[PDB]
């Protein structure tokens, strides 16, 4: 599935992101819109490291879900990838705070760092109600 801007807006705040380890519902958004372009179905296979980036938050493979084909895989959010592809969000929301639990919070996915960092984000949320 592929979100509408506002749609994903109101899901990801209904399920608790606003605000979640310090991270504003824009951080969240940005981080949505380049990972996938908010598509769950999104998958980009890393053929450096034999890894593979699920879904709208492209989680990887090596460190939070499992897919059983990446070397030294360690399934943090103890969940099959599959579970990342869904048009239901939940799983990957569930496994998303997973992730920012660590130490380097939302900094974990390097294209925050690049295009949302230090920048100007209201326009993610702009006009949808939340």
């Amino acid at each position: 599935k592929v979100f509408e801007r506002c749609e994903l807006a109101r899901t990801l705040k209904r399920l608790g992101m606003d605000g979640y380890r310090g991270i504003s519902l824009a951080n969240w958004m940005c981080l949505a819109k380049w990972e996938s372009g908010y598509n769950t179905r999104a998958t980009n296979y890393n053929a450096g490291d034999r890894s593979t980036d699920y879904g709208i938050f492209q989680i990887n493979s090596r460190y939070w879900c499992n897919d059983g084909k990446t070397p030294g895989a360690v399934n943090a959010c103890h969940l099959s990838c599959s579970a990342l592809l869904q048009d239901n969000i939940a799983d990957a929301v569930a496994c998303a705070k997973r992730v920012v639990r660590d130490p380097q919070g939302i900094r974990a996915w390097v294209a925050w760092r690049n295009r949302c960092q230090n920048r100007d984000v209201r326009q993610y949320v702009q006009g949808c109600g939340v």
